């Protein structure tokens, strides 16, 4: 057997709880001990985890980086120590240092949502000369933040009726998104929609919109997390999200670490995992964190 370290960006995100626990469970099912290390969105805490993990002689690391550039020195240190690293959900801007990186096709998720954003909103406001909107960005040091925003804009920018009047990071965080949205609503009451880089931000934005009596603002998220599935299902003002498949990601990452540890050496360096569009029209095909 042996032991696997599961190092996660933060556990203050329902989606990362699922990702981390699927990995831990899969490691255990394959006969490893496994420990989850919560970095709390802090690259310094992540580095302390990597020190401790190296000292404890862990056999493999399942890694979700706080910073696509800054987390590289942690990976390098594990590698020097002979500990293979498998990235899950976020990648690093390197190569060779991770055996494999498995994460979603986040650009394509952005494109899927940009399309539905345009479609849903032109349908609600066919004659409007401007449809003003706001974007909540994820954590700026996370690859998915930009992949999703870039992909979204690749579509929505082609439709100049849509005017992005505010753009700000809410750190992939619900309470942060609440405060940020509360400030955005004061400064730009004309917005008719909010596109958010993850579901936690969608939920914070919704709470803020509801508090101001602004239940007319259509909110668009990303992840397929429990309370966003629920919101969409209950007919609330979050009308869509992009389903990711953390259970698949986590499972592959652990299985490959096991396979690596008995000599398997051909894994691809980058594996994109597909995503799907969730709407009011198809919500019944989905549950929290996956299909059914
Ligand atoms: O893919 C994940 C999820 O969107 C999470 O909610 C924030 O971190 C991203 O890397």
């Amino acid at each position: 057997k042996g032991k696997m370290a599961i190092v996660i960006s933060t556990l203050n995100n329902p989606w990362f709880v699922v990702l981390a626990e699927t990995a831990k469970q899969r490691a255990e099912q394959l006969g490893y001990e496994a420990t989850i290390f919560d970095s709390q969105n802090d690259t310094a805490k992540e580095s302390a985890h990597f020190d401790a993990i190296i000292a404890a002689g862990y056999d493999a690391i399942i890694f979700n980086p706080t910073d696509a550039d800054g987390s590289i020195a942690n990976v390098k240190r594990a590698k020097e120590a002979g500990i293979p690293v498998f990235c899950v959900d976020r990648g690093i801007n390197a190569r060779g240092l991770a055996v494999a990186q498995i994460y979603s096709d986040n650009y394509y998720g952005g494109v899927l949502m940009g399309e539905y954003f345009v479609k849903f909103l032109k349908e609600k406001y066919p004659d409007a000369k401007e449809i003003p909107y706001a974007e909540l960005l994820g954590i700026l040091s996370a690859q998915p933040t930009w992949d999703r925003s870039n992909g979204f804009h690749s579509v929505v920018d082609q439709y100049p009726e849509f005017k992005m009047v505010a753009q700000q990071s809410a750190e992939f965080d619900r309470d942060t998104a609440y405060k940020v949205t509360e400030q955005i609503l004061q400064a730009h009451p004309e917005i008719k929609a909010i596109w958010c880089g993850n579901d936690a931000m969608a939920l914070g934005a919704m709470k803020a919109c509801e508090a101001a009596g602004r239940t007319d603002i259509y909110i668009f998220g990303f992840d397929g997390a429990e309370d966003v599935i629920n919101a969409i299902k209950e007919g609330k003002q979050i009308v869509a999200t992009i389903m990711q498949f953390p259970k698949l990601m986590a499972r592959l990452a652990v299985e490959w670490a096991d396979q690596y540890l008995r000599g398997e050496r051909s894994f691809p360096e980058i594996v994109p995992v597909t995503v799907e569009l969730v709407t009011r029209e198809n919500i019944d095909k989905y549950t929290a964190y996956g299909r059914k």
